[PDB]
């Protein structure tokens, strides 16, 4: 009972870290979507001054 | 997705700058006529003249 009542926490950690991780995914992709929009717009303009 | 949107933008701009060239185009008729009708009389004064 001892092992099991040693395991169960670890696991309960694990949980919040996982947490962690998918909101620093969340804030990269966002940055990542501003980028994509200003790319746009070049290629736009570029076939402006052609 | 991405691809889709990035064809439609330029295409839409490319659809302008053929406009521009119709525009091109037809300012340059407008000039030539006069140069047309002034040769017609010149020929035919130059008939009075033998």
């Amino acid at each position: 009972a001892n092992r099991f009542t040693a395991n169960i926490k670890g696991l309960t950690q694990a949980q919040r870290n996982a947490n962690d991780g998918i909101s620093l995914a969340q804030t990269t992709e966002g940055a990542l979507t501003e980028v994509n929009n200003n790319l746009q717009r070049i290629r736009e303009l570029s076939v402006q001054a052609a």
